[PDB]
């Protein structure tokens, strides 16, 4: 609807449409122009609760955060008993859910776009340690969920997920569509597991 | 007599190219380059005019550099299987993933294609190591499922290895074995399926 210039309504507005502008282009590429036609708002608007592009961006990487730890929080809470390869099936689907018209997509693109390239610089504390998905892949493997392996198995599973996430135009022109992505992760991660886990049980 | 500078513009060059392979280009400055080159500011910019046509300048060579090098791997390993070739191209990045000479053209070239015919040479590969034509689907994923862990530790290992996936073992020997290993049992998981739905 039509909000006043200084309440939240209008600032969370602006925050959202430019998560989604940033998370495709970058924060170079993109202009006052884009953020205010996009969220519908005057450059006023967005001076008044961001100061400027670079203030806005700030606020996008702080709720991006917040967005990821809820989503680390809600997936660590709702987990249905089931094998530990149904439940890997579960999270992955949770990823490949955020890769296209997802309203929390935006703050995976924009925080994985900024852990491979820097610029407040995130360089600070801690972030989520893939706690279930080490411990998951422990199970599978039945190693330790901070075994080498399974660290190194934690990349070959994620990876191709913040790929996708963060991939513009590279994309044979094969299709979006989730249930062949999940299956295809789903397969070639236990074909890969079980491989990596024998060779460490030799 | 541009001669004379050549060797100036390619010192200049490399140094920065280390400098935008770990810091990207927007956390660079033209005085760590002056630094790390030991050149004025008059000096880069006889030769590259600004940082931008410098971070340009750096990608022509990088580019230029990895087909040197794909050329060179390619021809040493023509003869073996598509199984010895997919492990040398993982050498090869795993070698490169800190302190190596070569290191920094694939990462400013990874990190340029990220953030804006090269694919279809892994598809061939993967396609081969399947039976399975290199436009198929499942080889389509696959070299997603295969490059994208490479490309994630090429231009942020030290960002994982410390903060959030602590403890992590870069040692080189150990890492190819392990992406060798996960990626043929994944191959195969998928090939099964795929041949499986054609039969």
């Amino acid at each position: 609807r039509a909000s006043r210039l200084d309440g939240q309504a209008t600032r969370l507005q602006i925050l959202e449409k430019a998560g989604e502008l940033f998370a495709e282009q970058g924060l170079a590429n993109t202009t006052s122009k884009q953020i205010c036609e996009r969220s519908q708002a005057n450059s006023a608007a967005v001076n008044y609760h961001f100061v400027n592009k670079e203030g806005l961006y700030r606020a996008v990487l702080l709720e991006a955060h917040a967005r990821l730890v809820q989503l680390e929080t809600l997936v660590s809470l709702n987990e249905r008993p089931g094998s530990p390869q149904d439940k890997l099936r579960a999270l992955i689907t949770v990823l490949v859910e955020r890769l296209h018209n997802h309203p929390d997509g935006w703050a995976l693109k924009v925080l994985t776009r900024e852990v491979l390239s820097p610029s407040v610089v995130l360089k600070e504390q801690s972030f989520p340690k893939a706690h279930i998905l080490r411990g998951l892949l422990g199970q599978i493997m039945n190693l330790p969920a901070d075994h080498p392996t399974t660290l190194r198995s934690a990349i070959s599973v994620f990876a191709p997920c913040l790929f996708l996430l963060i991939a513009h135009q590279p994309l044979q022109g094969l299709s979006l569509e989730p249930q062949g992505l999940i299956d295809h992760m789903m397969s070639y991660a236990l074909g890969g597991l079980q491989a990596v886990a024998a060779t460490a049980h030799d």
